[PDB]
């Protein structure tokens, strides 16, 4: 009932990668129960950034996954009072994002507040360089852990040069009350930059996303 077939969602994101403060506010809508949303982002302070849009745009929403009936969708659960998530990305050439986030619902909508930290990124490597194109579609294996749900899989970013760049990225994902964990499950997600200026202070995203067993 509180999560209706459509819903909005309004987001604050503040962070630094290396050392480049920034924030980013965004307006998104979607289905949460079909699994799909769309957003419209830009950066309201110190843009534009020195860095690849594509580390970000995983950090820019969990209510918006399609669940079967078998598995508890937990995170859909947890509203209107919303979850926490923290996570690490640890990419291939020492490049680190840590992120905290808070998730409610506030007068018929999602409230999203992020904070991103990057660092180590190699000043040539394609992230400090913008020589990204983009997430491969993923596959989170879930799992109940220590009283929260946790996440783990390994990302790939698409270069502008026809190769991959990874991260291995783990996640926990902490219900403000302790409604029903799941078992062990795949969520698998898809994100697409579907618009953006030239200086991506203006950007566009959609994500789809499932849950299913892990049998294939």
């Amino acid at each position: 009932e509180v999560i209706k077939e459509f819903m909005r969602f309004k987001e604050h994101m503040e962070g630094s990668v290396n050392g480049h403060e920034f924030e980013i506010e965004g307006e998104g809508e979607g289905r949460p129960y079909e699994g799909t949303q769309t957003a419209r982002l830009k950066v309201t302070k110190g843009g534009p950034l020195p860095f690849a849009w594509d580390i970000l745009s995983p950090q820019i929403s969990k209510a918006y996954v399609k669940h079967p009936a078998d598995i508890p969708d937990y995170l859909k659960l947890s509203f209107p009072e919303g979850f926490k998530w923290e996570r690490v990305m640890n990419f291939e050439d020492g490049g680190v994002v840590t992120v905290t986030q808070d998730s409610s619902l506030q007068d018929g909508e999602f409230i999203y507040k992020v904070k991103v930290r990057g660092t180590n990124f190699p000043s040539d490597g394609p992230v400090m360089q913008k020589k990204t194109m983009g997430w491969e579609a993923s596959s989170e294996r879930m799992y109940p852990e220590d009283g929260a749900l946790k996440g783990e899989m390994k990302m790939r970013l698409r270069l502008k040069d026809g190769g991959h760049y990874d991260a291995e990225v783990k996640t926990t994902y902490m219900a403000k009350k302790p409604v029903q964990l799941p078992g062990a499950y795949k969520t698998d997600i898809k994100l697409d930059i579907t618009s953006h200026n030239e200086d991506y202070t203006i950007v566009e995203q959609y994500e789809r996303a499932e849950g299913r067993h892990s049998t294939g």
